């Protein structure tokens, strides 16, 4: 089981592409919901994930057959296109997916998120860096549900600075793109969903706290956050979750105002990454780090649900803390961060402890030196 959010809100989910082609935005949508009977939602929703999830992980496709089988039918405690709650104005994140990932994958971060009172638009990459991710070649396809289908791409190794920075800003690209479609939603702009849902769009017009805006991301969507900052002033802050800084370009260091927050897991992180985010640093800029003791990776991820403790132990899907104790910490501090730096009138600086790294499982700053 995915965690249930810890904020007061109900939480429901939908999804939205705007335009129906390959340079269109594809996001998931996590809002606080009017109700709290509706189906919960379908974590990997087509076959083809699986395929292209099976691809990533270097095995054969056969192998996403058997994914398919194990986790085909798995859902996420949000109420599946249930109607937003009205007569607030709620503060919205883009969030960004790591390698391997797509929209669906970071449901833990996006229902709690969405329960304390954020609109969460989750993207998905169209760089060819999600395992898979679908768009449609024309209107026909997209009026018939013809799919077609995008799969991880496999670089060679003297392909890597460039395409990564490539993927980097095509990703940068889609987060304003995605601020962009939800903010002339937020007007009452007419938009007709590529998907064909029971989630009228229109209930998203006068929602949005149009000032109230905060980019987040894991892995290569940490580095996202920090290109989308660098290039896109209407974020205000952003949260980068065990931030893989390698596709930045040398230019963009120096180049972010914004509030930058890293949370980062003790047991990926290496000198030359830890190097690149002190990069960000300067004395006009405001900057924290944290580091969950124990944690891996992928302790960001949903994965760090999926399977029990022995299994996700050997997976690298789960650390020696316990995945709700960690997503809770990374969560509780991440509120506490964006009630700063967005103006929030909420009780979330009641973790402002967190963003010092003042807790047993917390390391202030990072556990890596650089030296
Ligand atoms: C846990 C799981 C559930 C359903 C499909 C795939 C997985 C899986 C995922 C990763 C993983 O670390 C990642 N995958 C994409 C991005 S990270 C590693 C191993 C497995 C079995
Ligand atoms: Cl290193
Ligand atoms: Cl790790």
């Amino acid at each position: 089981k995915i965690p249930r959010g810890n904020g007061p809100y109900s939480v429901g989910c939908t999804d939205l592409m705007f335009d129906h082609t390959n340079k269109g935005t594809f996001l998931r949508l996590y809002y606080p919901s009017q109700d709290n009977d509706r189906l919960d939602t379908l974590w990997i929703p087509n076959k083809e994930y699986f395929w292209g999830l099976s691809k990533f992980l270097g095995t054969h496709w056969l192998m996403g057959n058997i994914l398919r089988l194990l986790f085909g039918s798995m859902t996420t405690p949000a109420n599946w296109n249930s109607p937003l709650r009205p007569g607030e104005k709620y503060p919205l994140v883009v969030f960004s997916h790591g390698l391997g990932a797509f929209r669906t994958l970071y449901s833990a971060i996006g229902i709690d998120l969405a329960s304390h009172g954020f609109i969460v638009a989750a993207v998905e990459h169209r760089d060819r860096s999600a395992s898979a991710t679908y768009y449609f070649k024309d209107q026909s396809a997209a009026e018939i549900g013809d799919k077609s289908w995008l799969y991880l791409r496999t670089l060679k190794q003297e392909e890597e600075t460039h395409i990564r920075n490539e993927q980097v800003r095509q990703r940068a690209k889609e987060c304003s793109q995605a601020l962009s479609l939800i903010l002339d939603i937020d007007h009452g702009k007419p938009v007709k969903n590529a998907l064909d849902l029971k989630f009228d769009m229109e209930q998203l017009k006068d929602s949005i706290d149009r000032e109230k805006i905060a980019v987040i991301g894991h892995s290569f969507g940490g580095a996202t956050v920090i290109q989308t900052l660098s290039e896109d002033q209407r974020f205000r802050c952003g949260i980068a979750l065990d931030a893989w800084m390698f596709p930045l370009g040398d230019e963009v260091y120096s180049r972010i105002p914004q509030p930058l927050f890293f949370i980062n897991s003790e047991y990926f992180q290496y000198p030359a990454n830890i190097i690149k985010m002190k990069k960000c640093y300067s004395p006009d800029k405001e900057r924290k780090m944290i580091t969950i003791r124990g944690s891996v990776h992928q302790n960001f991820a949903d994965f760090t649900f999926a399977t029990g403790k022995i299994i996700g132990h050997m997976l690298k899907l789960k650390g020696d803390i316990d995945s709700n104790v960690a997503i809770d910490l990374s969560n509780k501090a991440s509120l506490a961060f964006l009630q700063k730096h967005l103006g929030l009138h909420k009780d979330f600086d009641q973790w402002d402890c967190l963003i010092e790294g003042d807790d047993e499982n917390l390391i202030p700053g990072t556990n890596i030196n650089t030296t």
